[PDB]
Formats: structure tokens, sequence, C-alpha cells
RNA sequence: AGUUG
């Protein structure tokens, strides 16, 4: 057994056998990170099992290092600094890092035990990883453990917690504001706010400060310098993307949650193209995980969860289901077998196994595009499967008249590397590379040939 | 749009 806080000295050998997938369904704040994860690793080390620990974000990656600090782990994430000898039999990294390395042809370790945390992560690389991991188990070469408070099929947005939570439905400002929302500022406790956009996050954060509030901003850009500020520093507000949706222990008093986001959607309707639909409600899983950031401390029983509107369970129009098969179809077991999606995530969309399998030269270009070009999974596949070399930027211009990209109501021109003036007009449309102005700047850099 | 290297 164990006291509150220390890991259990007893661990089921049940979970370490090959051909055995395990789903740990514990509710938020039950201590899968602070208690369970250490003892899984401690026992895995004892059994000398080559172990992989996958985290969805650098936030979860950080909260792991605290629990596992001192153990002989190799941390392969820019979120942790470790002194590693190189003889560790345990590797820690992010979901997408592992999918990346599977795709990047250099070979990866034959892990005996694979513990994925937050196994509900809807990221296309993450979904692909579960496909690989489930397949590795099914063939009997590995033991896997899928930890998540919101497993596939979870729909309750208000699950059990260490402390009572006051659920409150109030209208929430998507933008800056100046009067009507007095309850926001008047709250004399900490608050974690979940904004959809980094920008929507700064028009809010730079409005909260006007009322003399200390506001930390958290996202992929500012994680390294602002996340440790959350912990040992006292603050008023934390405005965050859903980089903190899972894992983060903020020790706050309230969660504000508009429950909205944009989502990539593949259109079958006409020529195929990707849009940025929304703003639309998040999923039952997400809302529960934003809510989970509070109500964790049993000594603090007046935590609040202000939210807005119902979540939407239906996410089949989302492109990450198609993009996940696109990634997974280009991954192989040593034994040759094509990895099939984790069973629970099977048939989220029309799929034929191997529909997206590429050949030779194409596969590397597809991987190359996602890495060297920062292009989305969909856009990369479409371009690569057309038999296009990675450096061949001709396709950024030979699209039809409707594929002309506009910026500030004017047709985008691109001065190329050899110096021609050609109109930006991609053969395939993906809104993710031209919606946000800075995303379009990158795409203008790409089509120039400066990427 | 987020996220990961």
């Amino acid at each position: 057994g164990s006291a509150m806080g220390e890991p259990d000295y007893e661990v089921d050998e049940d979970i370490f056998r090959k051909k055995r997938l395990t789903i740990m369904d514990l509710h938020p704040g039950a201590g899968k990170t602070k208690r369970i994860l250490p003892s899984i690793v401690r026992e895995a080390l004892k059994r000398r099992l080559r172990t992989l620990i996958l985290a969805p974000t650098r936030v979860v990656a950080a909260e792991m290092e605290e629990a596992l600090r001192g153990l002989p782990i190799r941390y392969q994430t820019p979120a942790v600094k470790s002194d590693h000898t190189g003889r560790e039999i345990v590797d820690l990294m992010c979901h997408a890092t592992f999918t990346t390395r599977l795709l990047s042809s250099t070979r990866v370790p034959n892990y005996n035990l694979i513990v994925m945390d937050e196994a509900h992560f809807t990221d296309p690389c993450s979904v692909a990883a579960r496909g690989y991991i489930s397949t590795r188990v099914e063939m009997g070469e590995a033991a896997a453990i899928f930890m998540t408070a919101t497993p596939p099929g979870s729909i309750d947005p208000f699950p059990q917690s260490n402390s009572p939570i006051e659920d409150i439905e109030r209208e929430i400002p998507e933008r800056s504001w100046n009067t009507g929302f007095d309850w926001i500022t008047d709250y004399q406790g900490k608050t974690v706010w979940f904004v959809p956009s980094i920008k929507a996050g700064n028009d809010i954060a730079n409005c909260l400060r006007k009322s003399g509030k200390r506001v930390i901003q958290l996202s992929r850009k500012t994680f390294d310098t602002e996340y440790p500020k959350t912990k040992l520093t006292d603050w008023d507000f934390v405005v965050t993307t859903d980089i903190s949706e899972m894992g983060a222990n903020f020790r706050a008093g309230r969660v504000i949650d508009p429950r909205r986001c944009l989502k990539p959607v593949i259109l079958t309707d006409g020529p195929e193209r990707v849009i940025l639909a929304g703003p639309i409600p998040v999923t039952p899983a997400s809302a529960a995980q934003r809510r989970g950031r509070i109500g964790r401390n049993p000594a603090q029983e007046d935590d609040q969860y202000v939210f807005s509107g119902d979540p939407l369970k239906n996410d089949e129009d989302h492109a990450h289901w198609t993009e996940a098969k696109m990634l997974l179809d280009n991954i192989y077991t040593p034994e040759g077998i094509i990895p099939t999606l984790f069973g629970p995530e099977r048939e989220k969309t029309q799929a034929i196994d191997g529909e997206f399998r590429l050949r030779g030269e194409q596969r590397k270009t597809f991987v190359e595009l996602m890495r060297r070009g920062d292009l989305p999974v969909w856009l990369s596949y479409k371009v690569a499967s057309a038999g296009i070399s990675y450096k061949d930027r001709e396709w950024c211009f030979t699209g039809e008249r409707n594929n002309q990209i506009l910026e500030e109501n004017m047709e985008v021109e691109i001065w190329t590397r050899e110096g021609e003036k050609k109109k930006l007009r991609p053969k395939w449309l993906d809104a993710r590379v031209y919606a946000d102005p800075m995303a379009l700047k990158d795409f203008k850099e790409f089509a120039s040939g400066r990427k």
C-alpha cells in the first residue's frame, strides 16, 4: 500500500506481460503521475524492461520529471534537462516525437514496455502512435499501458474529483472588454483561462493587466520561460492554449472555459481541400480535462469551473482522423506488418488499409515536407503522393484560379529564389498555411524556396 | 487553429 503522496510499493505483474494492453481509467487528480507512474517505472526497471514513456505535451512532460526525478530515465524532450549516461533502459519523449521517429527512417528501440499517458490525445501523430503501439502488443512483442482520465468513449464533462467543483455557466468574452463582466476581476483567487488562439489569448491577457492583474501567458512559444513561472511565483491569471489542457498542476482556484476552438476539416464537397471550421465546441474529453485542472486539492473545496455551452461529441469531420491513417500507413513493424489503428479509434473515417501507403522516394518526401517544410499532414501527403520532389515548388503556383491566396484583399505575389514574380496559387488548399497571417508568412517563405 | 521535433 501507500500513504497519500508516496507511490505504492506493490505493482501488478499483470500489466508487464507481453500481448497485454492496459487502460488505466482513473479520474483526474487520482495520482496516475504522482503515484502510479513512478511505481510502474520503478518495477519496470527492476524487471529490466526496455521502457518508453510518452507524454502529449511539454507540460505533461514536465509534470512527469517531478514524479520521476532521480530515476535513470533518458529525457528526449526540450522540456527537461537531464544528465544522461546513455545506458538507460527508459526513454521519455512526446507522443509526436515517437511518431516522428517511426516515420523518420532511422530505427527506434524495440521497447518491451510502452506507457503512453493521456491516451485520448486526438493529435494525428498521437493517434498514429497508438496504432503502432496496439499493433506491437497484438503481435506479442510488447506490453502497453494507456493512461487517460477520458478514454475513447468518455463523454462526461464533469467526472469525479478530489475536491468538490462548483460548475457555473456564464457567458465568456472571446475578446477584450471594458464593462459587464465584473465577476472575472472581482474574483480574489487564482484563475486558469482556456483561450482558443494565441492572439485571442493576448487581447485578453493585455486587458486583464489593465485591471492591475498579474497575468502569465502559456503556449508553445512561451512555455520554456513562463511555465516555471506558474509554479514558484504567485500570479493572478493564467491564460493558456490547450497546451495545459492535460496534466498541469496549477494550484489555482478557478477554471474559465469558453469550450470553443477551431478544427481542421477535410472537404469532400467539390475538389478536396482543408478548411479551418469553427469556432466550435470542444469534445466531452477536452472540457473535462480543462475542468480537471482544479478541484485537485482536498484541502481546498471552493474551486470553481466557469464554462459556456454544451460540448460536441461528434468529431468525424475533423481531419486528424484522416491524417492519422496518412501517418500510420507509412510506418512498419520490423516483421513487415502494417500497423492498424488502435481498436477503439477504428472506423472514425472511411479507410482502406494501405490507402495512403507511399512508395520509396515519395515516403521520404512526405516525411521531409512535414519536417523541413512545416506543412500539415494533409498538404504534405497530397503534394508528395503527386510524385513531387521536396524542392519542387512549382505546385505552389500551378493551381486553378480559385486557389489564388488573398491577404488584405490583395492577390499575394511571391518573388522566388531565382527572382521571378509569380502569384501564390497552390495546387492544393490547406487553410492552416494561410489562415493566420504568420502562418501565411511561413508559406510565402516556403513557396519562395527559402525553406 | 492547436501541438510536437
